């Protein structure tokens, strides 16, 4: 019997514009007088929750709901609590979750690095990757933009940001982004923006092209 | 209370050449009579396991061992079993573990993206990655190389695999490095060298110049 | 009348992935019961041997056996020998062999020699050489691959390894292709893939390209 609360993570608030907390709930009966609250640090009301998750086939249920946030309120480090109260445990339990403030913020510096020449002779593919490398915390949210629309998760992959061990502490992180040939060799200049905290206007964009690594 | 199985990963192999498997015990208190063995197929003998580990502060024990096996015949998929028996479970449960098979075979196909000639500007460093794409099995091994000697890890770091996007189903990782600038104008051809399973020699290198991209 | 013992190589060894070693028998007659035995350094036993040689018209015989043997354990000093008791002769000989320690061992550094510019212009052919120098010891795999498929042996001879002149001693080899002008335009890298024992991953491969010496 246990509950966890989940944090919204940059690249989730990143996402969506619109930071939520949730709060999932293990190892508890599908039963009702489900109590879910979200308070502030003076306990003030909270928007309206909904879209509780099903009943699970093994006799446990998790009752989610999300919840707005104001984005200073929650980079402020405020307090939240999650009460919740069933019919098997009568006794309210509080999970209180804040924001882990503290932590050294470097922004992440990027170098979009074009393919090599010798991966265009096969012309099946072009892969562009976007080298995200030393920031500090480890959150990061990179996309790919083409001709300044976004591009779909579908067609480039980004890797979780790993550490790098030269620095004491702070992560890099890499994205690559495999094209057609043709399509690389005409236009998309495949500006890539990165997501992230510790940068001034929580964006960076680098760009590339055919005639820049000449 | 559980206990976990890590499977022998071929980047291990090839760096030592020798494979062994692991069966750590989690949430197990520090107590005596320790039943860790290694069965076969046919349930042959195993070679010893020394070199338990210590006593955990927080009453848990995880008894780790070691064992080698032949190459053909982990490759085959022969199923292994992780017998434990405590003084808290009198009753003997296993852990079966075995080679997932089941998985095409593409080799890996690697691109090392070079030094550009606006990162040679600065006259401060040089930065190396060695992109490893398109294959299908997902243990891969990459390591750095300077002269025909190896380097050393400190210095590299490669990604752990993902599939790739634009193909349905094919993995790929990187490694990345850093340098100085003065030691890449004489020397250093910096091959990166893949090792994989499926590879007809099971290795190749690809190598940069100062004469690539002129 | 005489016994010969071929030592197995490291070529026919990293060719057929399985060490073997034969006795051929000189100026004995073509008779039977032909005792051909091989003993470890304890006397354990050893693989079956079959295929026996055909009678020869000059009435001698020779009895070919082949037998498989660890790779760590006839690299280790293990002796082997080759008892033969013919009708003509009752009294078993052995014919003992061993590996050769004593020698260091330096690792290959390959050179492969590109074409010429006077050479590509007759736009007939196009020959590469593969100088394999300064490598300790006399065994040496040479073969050729061709986009990363083997290349077939009746294109390439490797030469017989021969000590190094100006060295006092060191060994080298090289071996030869010829192939068409206008192949050479677009692909065939012609990596050299040479394996060599003393080396750390035992596989070295040097390769060519249109921008080699541009």
């Amino acid at each position: 019997i246990r509950v966890f609360a989940i944090p919204p993570s940059f690249a989730s608030i990143f996402l969506t514009k619109s930071t939520k907390l949730t709060c999932l709930v293990t190892d508890l009966t599908t039963y009702d007088s489900v109590t879910i609250s979200w308070t502030r640090q003076n306990g003030e009301a909270v928007k309206t929750h909904t879209n509780i998750s099903e009943s699970h086939p093994n006799a446990t249920f998790s009752a989610v709901g999300e919840a707005s946030i104001c984005e200073d309120d929650w980079n402020s480090g405020e307090r939240f609590t999650c009460t919740v109260t069933h019919t098997d445990l009568p006794s309210p339990l509080k999970q209180t979750i804040s924001r882990p403030k503290g932590v050294a913020l470097h922004r992440p510096d990027v170098y979009l690095l074009p393919p090599a020449r010798e991966q265009l002779n096969l012309r099946e593919s072009a892969t562009i990757t976007c080298l995200v490398t030393g920031f500090s915390p480890a959150d990061v949210f990179v996309q790919w933009m083409q001709r300044g629309q976004p591009l779909s998760p579908e067609k480039y992959v980004t890797s979780a940001p790993m550490p790098e061990p030269q620095a004491p502490g702070r992560y890099f992180a890499h994205s690559i982004l495999t094209v057609s040939e043709e399509e690389w060799n005409t236009g998309e200049t495949y500006t890539c923006v990165v997501a992230h905290e510790a940068l001034p206007n929580r964006v960076t964009e680098r760009t590339v092209d055919k005639s820049t690594g000449k």
